[PDB]
């Protein structure tokens, strides 16, 4: 169920740290 998007939250999350410190 949705609680899959929350999992893949953790995915664009991933993307999203993979970014945060490449972005900073």
């Amino acid at each position: 169920n949705l609680v899959s998007d929350i999992i893949g939250s953790k995915k664009h999350m991933e993307k999203l740290i993979s970014i945060i410190k490449k972005c900073r």
